[PDB]
This record gives C-alpha cells, sequence and structure tokens, in this order.
C-alpha cells in the first residue's frame, strides 16, 4: 500500500538502488521528502512512506543505523497518524526486526516480530498465510536464542495453516518443513527430523527444498545418529543427484 503521489518516486528510487546507483537515490529521497514536508508537515503517513523508501537505500548501502533511524521515525509517524493496530504498523516493525535480526540482535527484534504478529492476527485472522509467514520469522528469530519449544510451536502452527489454506503441495508447506526438521535436529530429535526429511524428499522428487539438498540432510542426520551405512548410501546418492 503505497499512495498515488509516491508511487513514481518509490518506484525509481527502487531501481536506482537495485542499480547501485546510491548518489542519485539518496537525493532523490531526501528532495522529495524536503516537498512533502514543506507541503504537508512532519507527521503525514506520505513522510513515513519516504523515510521507509530511504531507510531501504540505506540497508543497500550497509549504513544499518540509519535505516533503525529512519523506521523508527517512521514508526512513530504512523501510530500517531494511523494507529498501533495498522498494516502500516506491522509493514515497518517487520522491516525494523528483519534489520535488528539480520545484525545478530534477536533478542531485540524478537517484541517488534510479536507486535507485528499480533496486529496480522487483527487484520487477517489468526489463520491466515501471512500470518504463517511471520511465524517462520518470529520461529527464526527464537531458534538464533535457543529457545526451541516456541520454535517448534511457531513452526508446527506456520504448518498448519500453510496447508489446510493452501494445500499440501505448496511451495512454503514445503521450507516450512524444512525449517522444523532444521531445530529437530538442532535438539537432537533425529526420529522426527529424519521423518520430516523423508516427506520433503517425496514430494520434491513426484514434482521434479531440493532433492540433491534432503539428500544431503539426510546423509548428515543418519551420520550424526551413528547410522554409518544408511549414510553414505545417502552421500553418494546426494552426488549422483548433484549430476
Amino acid at each position: 500500500e503505497i499512495p498515488a503521489r509516491l508511487r513514481t518516486l518509490h518506484n525509481l528510487v527502487i531501481q536506482y538502488a537495485s542499480q547501485g546507483r546510491y548518489e542519485v537515490a539518496v537525493p532523490l529521497c531526501k528532495q522529495a521528502l524536503e516537498d512533502l514536508e514543506k507541503t504537508s508537515g512532519h507527521d503525514h503517513p506520505d513522510v513515513a512512506t519516504m523515510l521507509n523508501i530511504l531507510a531501504l537505500v540505506y540497508r543497500d548501502q550497509n549504513k544499518y543505523k540509519d535505516a533503525a533511524n529512519l523506521l523508527n521515525d517512521a514508526l512513530a509517524i504512523r501510530e500517531k497518524t494511523l494507529g498501533k493496530d495498522h498494516p502500516a504498523v506491522a509493514a515497518t516493525l517487520n522491516n525494523l526486526a528483519v534489520l535488528y535480526g539480520k545484525r545478530g540482535k534477536y533478542k531485540e527484534a524478537e517484541p517488534l516480530c510479536k507486535r507485528a504478529l499480533e496486529i496480522r492476527e487483527k487484520v487477517l485472522g489468526k489463520d491466515h498465510p501471512d500470518v504463517a509467514k511471520q511465524l517462520n520469522n518470529l520461529a527464526l528469530l527464537c531458534q538464533n536464542q535457543g529457545k526451541y519449544e516456541e520454535v517448534e510451536y511457531y513452526y508446527q502452527r506456520a504448518l498448519e495453516i500453510y496447508q489446510t489454506k493452501l494445500g499440501p503441495d505448496d511451495p512454503n508447506v514445503a521450507k516450512t518443513k524444512n525449517n522444523l526438521a532444521s531445530c529437530y535436529l538442532k535438539q537432537g530429535k533425529f526420529k522426527q527430523a529424519e521423518t520430516l526429511y523423508k516427506e520433503i524428499l517425496t514430494r520434491a522428487h513426484e514434482r521434479e527444498p531440493t532433492v540433491t539438498t534432503t539428500l544431503k540432510n539426510l546423509g548428515a542426520l543418519y551420520r550424526r545418529q551413528g547410522k554409518f551405512e544408511a549414510a553414505e548410501t545417502l552421500e553418494e546418492a546426494a552426488m549422483r543427484s548433484r549430476k
């Protein structure tokens, strides 16, 4: 959701940014923000959109503190002008959670992700696909913290929403299953992770989360378990499938 007066500005800036032309994109943002402030004040939903666009240009440049500052600046204009439960506040909370998250600041990124998830269940419902994507986001933040009980739950809940609203053959259903089989492996629930990898391997091969990748995961799972013969058969099958 981007207004009409900012549709073109957002496009061209995100094209200049994609091409590595920051020295052009950055002044465009700052000028459009200058013109917007002059014409509609600082606390306007359109100023927060340009601060959110500039925070993306700054993320590409690796100016992460400056992106965090502009995202915190936009989040404040949106809670003021739109409300603490608007789809636009979850969007900026997720950008901030992904920022902190990529920077190894999972403990700080987590409350923003939980808040962005709560707003999503208010506007979309507790069983919507976009809430399942947020539970895969939040399960990853908690995994990097070792909170596996919450991780296992967020992944299981995301997988129900995914196969009930999108069917058992969705590409997300395989990645959620892969992400869950990884936290099971991390804990040492080899039996549970093994069942998930065999489920991923079966659907991937009948269709064609790769088969060669899944054969590497199972060969790794079997080597860690102590099943030496069983691991060699899958590492030699993973090699024969790379070709």
